[PDB]
C-alpha cells in the first residue's frame, strides 16, 4: 500500500566495501559531470555495490545526489559528502541503528584535520598539497568559509574545489569503514567518538526533557556559533 | 558505464501534481513509522507519482529519506522537509535548472510564517492551533530551537512534533507548486523570491570572484549568525 516500497523499508542486503576503493571512486565521482560531494560519496557506496552485485543497488537514480552539491544548491548547509554517505545507511538500517553510525561519521568530521586523501596525479583540479584543518562543523558554509579565510584562498579557487573533492574521498573512506564495522558488530555497534563536550554540558539544560530550558534540537558542536567570537559579533555595523 | 544510471541522469518524466494532495500525504507520511519530515515530503511527490504512474517512481527506496529526520539523524542541519522536497527536483532536472527552484523553496521557507497547514481534528500528534513564525533559517536547529524558545515549548513536546509534521505539509505544498510552475515554464523558470538583502550586501565582498575577502560559500541569510545577537554571544562563560 501507500508509504511502502519495493524490497521493504531498510530491506537491502549490505555488502562489505573496500574503503580505499571507495575513497577513490568518490573522488572521481565528485568531478563526473560536475555532480559533486554528495554524488561521488553516495555512488562510491551504493554505486560500487551496483557494479559488483547488480540490483537493487544498480537501479538507483544516482544523479539525484547532485542535489547536495554545495550544501544543496550552494546554500552551504550539510556537507554533501556527509549526506551522501550517511544516506546509504538508511538503505539497510533504520533510525535507531543508524544513529550511532552517523554520530561517528559526523563527530569524526568535526575534529579530524582534513583532507587526508591525495589523488596524486589523478588530480583533476590542482595537483599537489593542501593545508589541512578541523572544521568543528558538519555545515559546508562553516567548513569551507573558515578554511578559505584562514588560508587566504578564494572560495572560487581551483584549490578549494580540489579540497572538496578530496574531502568527498575521506568521507567516503570513513563511511565505508563504519559500514564494514556495522556489518561485523551487528546490533552491537557503538560509536567510537564520544559525545561532544559542549553538546553534553549545554545539553544538560537545553536538551533534557522536563528542563525549563529544554528548547534546542540538534547535536552539532555548539562552540562555533555560541562563543561570542569575533566572527559572530555584529558584522552589519562597523565591519571593514 | 560507471557513474551512469538507469534512465540517464535527470531522466524521469515529471508530472504535475495537486499541491493540496501532496500537503495531506506529506503530513501523513511524516507520522508513518515515525519516518519524519524528509520521508513525508519526498514521498508526497515521487511516491504519489509512483502510485499514479508506476515505474520508475514506484521503484524508489522511500524509507531512505528517514536519513533526514531531525536535520539528519537529530543533528539539526538542513530541515528534512526542505531536503526531501528539493531532492525530488534532481530526478527531473540538472543543477543549472534546479538552482532557481531550490532558491525559491529555501527563501520562501526563511521569510514565511509557518506552519500554515492545519489538520484540525485530524491532527495525529496534537490538536489545535500553533504559534507561527518565520525561522530565517533553512536549518532545523535554528528553526526549531528559536520557535521553542520564543513560545516556551519543550523541543520534546507533542506540540513541536505536530509543528514539524505541519511544516512538512507546507514544504511539500510549496515544492509541488514549484514543480508545476517549472513544468509549465521550462527553461524560462525564475524564482518569485529575490536574493535576500544581507546575502547580496555581504556577498558584494564575500561571494564575489576577485575580491580579497571572497572566502564564503553559502547563500543562507547571514543575519542570524553574524549579527552579534544575545544568542551568538559567549554562552560558555557566565551563562545563564
Ligand atoms: C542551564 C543551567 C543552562 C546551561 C547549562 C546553559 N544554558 Fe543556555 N539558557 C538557559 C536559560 C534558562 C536560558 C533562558 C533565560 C536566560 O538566562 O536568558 C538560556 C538561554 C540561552 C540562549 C538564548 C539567548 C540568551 O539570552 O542567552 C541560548 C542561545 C543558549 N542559552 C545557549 C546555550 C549554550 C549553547 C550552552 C552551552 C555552551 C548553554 N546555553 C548552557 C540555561 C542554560
Ligand atoms: C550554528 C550553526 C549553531 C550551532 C552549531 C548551534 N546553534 Fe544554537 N542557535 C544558533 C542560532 C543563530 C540561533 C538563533 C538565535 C535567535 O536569533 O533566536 C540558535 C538558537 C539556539 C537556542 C534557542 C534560543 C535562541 O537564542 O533563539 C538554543 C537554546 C541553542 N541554540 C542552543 C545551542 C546548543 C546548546 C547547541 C549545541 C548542541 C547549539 N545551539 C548549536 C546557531 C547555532
Ligand atoms: C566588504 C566591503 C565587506 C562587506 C560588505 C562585509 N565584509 Fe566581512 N569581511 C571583509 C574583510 C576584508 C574582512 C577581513 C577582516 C576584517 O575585519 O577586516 C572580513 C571578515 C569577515 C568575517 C571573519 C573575520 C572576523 O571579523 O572575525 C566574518 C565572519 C564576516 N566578514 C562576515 C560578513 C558578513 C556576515 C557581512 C554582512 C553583514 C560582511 N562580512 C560584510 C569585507 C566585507
Ligand atoms: C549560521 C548558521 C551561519 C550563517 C547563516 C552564516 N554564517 Fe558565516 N560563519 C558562521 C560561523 C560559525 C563561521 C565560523 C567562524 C569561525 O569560528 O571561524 C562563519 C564563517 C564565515 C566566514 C569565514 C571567516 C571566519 O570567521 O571564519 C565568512 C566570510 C562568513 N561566515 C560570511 C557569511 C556571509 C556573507 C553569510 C551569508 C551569505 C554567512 N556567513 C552566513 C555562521 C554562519
Amino acid at each position: 500500500g501507500r508509504f511502502d516500497q519495493v524490497g521493504g523499508a531498510f530491506g537491502w542486503k549490505p555488502h562489505k566495501l573496500d574503503p580505499k576503493e571507495c575513497a577513490q571512486v568518490a573522488y572521481d565521482g565528485y568531478w563526473y559531470k560536475g555532480f559533486g560531494c554528495g554524488f561521488g560519496a553516495f555512488y562510491s557506496i551504493v554505486g560500487l555495490m551496483g557494479e559488483k552485485y547488480g540490483a537493487p543497488y544498480n537501479q538507483f537514480p544516482f544523479a539525484m545526489l547532485e542535489a547536495n552539491k554545495g550544501g544543496i544548491s550552494d546554500w552551504g548547509t550539510i556537507c554533501g559528502a556527509l549526506y551522501g554517505a550517511a544516506a546509504t545507511f538508511s538503505l539497510f538500517w533504520g533510525r535507531k541503528e543508524v544513529h550511532p553510525m552517523v554520530n561517528e561519521l559526523f563527530r569524526w568530521y568535526e575534529v579530524t584535520k582534513l583532507p587526508i586523501f591525495n589523488p596524486g596525479d589523478a588530480a583533476q583540479g590542482v595537483k599537489g598539497d593542501l593545508p589541512m584543518s578541523a572544521s568543528d562543523s558538519v555545515l559546508c558554509h562553516i567548513s569551507v568559509s573558515k578554511w578559505c579565510y584562514e588560508n587566504k584562498i578564494e572560495a572560487t579557487s581551483k584549490q578549494r574545489s580540489e579540497r572538496c573533492g578530496r574531502l568527498t574521498a575521506d568521507a567516503a573512506f570513513k563511511a565505508a569503514e563504519i559500514i564494514n564495522t556495522k556489518i561485523d558488530q551487528g546490533k552491537d555497534f557503538k560509536s567510537t567518538f564520544p559525545m561532544q563536550a559542549s553538546v553534553s554540558s549545554c545539553g544538560e539544560c537545553h536538551m533534557t526533557k522536563g528542563n525549563d530550558a529544554n528548547w534546542a534540537k540538534g547535536i552539532m558542536d555548539c562552540t562555533p556559533c555560541h562563543s561570542g567570537t569575533a566572527a559572530t559579533q555584529n558584522k552589519f555595523v562597523n565591519h571593514p
